[PDB]
């Protein structure tokens, strides 16, 4: 096992412009592999491709590099951090996976998100749809993309951004959302839901085009004297 990892790192290490880190990639692979680490830390590195991964591992930060492609992810993968990137797609996303954080990258589509999935940033790609939400995810953060619709949300979401799409129309929301960033889209309606969320929920709705009848509608109730859902900011 050591020699065919070796092997194939020794000539990645060798094809890179002077600026990518392999050389320092390839010690930490090393490191990794003979230690059998649950991580691998390959981060900062301006690295522009990756060789074939340790496969062990259960973590693989890989933040701040150049890359357009992954290699295919370590079968028993739970997290990613593959933020910060050039990324044009994502590889087949294994069923282990909990964490995807891919954020800041070119990534137009995203494959089919596992059903174990909490936590989903993907905040500043191509996307103009997403995936369906699996039933355990937590934290959606997709701000800065182009969506124009979002898929239902399940029922222990804790935290959404959609911030800057052209989002026109938000799903029922879940009492357990307590932070909820949906500024900047093209609303012009709130799902009523909004209204029964936690009394200190953070709910930001500024930047979009809500009606005159949906802000009668949502004010009447907000202001009342019985009102025990969130402040919602404008």
């Amino acid at each position: 096992c050591n020699e065919f990892y070796l092997k194939t790192w020794s000539e990645w290490e060798k094809n890179g412009t002077p600026g990518e880190q392999r050389n320092i990639a390839f010690n930490r692979l090393k490191i990794c592999l003979q230690n059998q680490e649950a991580e691998l830390n390959l981060s900062e590195l301006d690295l522009k491709t990756l060789p074939d991964l340790p496969p062990q591992i259960t973590t693989l930060e890989i933040r701040k590099n150049l890359l357009t492609h992954l290699p295919d992810l370590p079968p028993m993968l739970k997290v990613i951090h593959a933020q910060f990137n050039q990324l044009e797609s994502l590889p087949a996303l294994p069923e282990t996976l909990e964490e995807l954080n891919a954020g800041d990258n070119k990534i137009k589509e995203l494959p089919f998100l596992p059903e174990n999935l909490t936590h989903l940033r993907v905040h500043n790609n191509r996307l103009h749809i997403l995936p369906l939400l699996p039933p355990e995810l937590k934290l959606l953060v997709v701000s800065g993309n182009r969506l124009d619709s979002i898929p239902p949300f399940p029922d222990k979401l804790e935290g959404l951004a959609l911030a800057n799409n052209f989002i026109e129309q938000l799903p029922e929301l879940p009492f357990s959302m307590n932070r909820a960033v949906l500024m900047n889209n093209n609303l012009t309606t709130l799902p009523e839901s909004v209204l029964r969320l936690a009394q200190n929920a953070f709910v930001n709705v500024a930047g979009n085009p809500l009606s005159g009848h949906t802000m009668r509608t949502l004010q009447q109730i907000t202001t009342g004297p019985d009102y025990s859902g969130p402040r919602i900011f404008f």
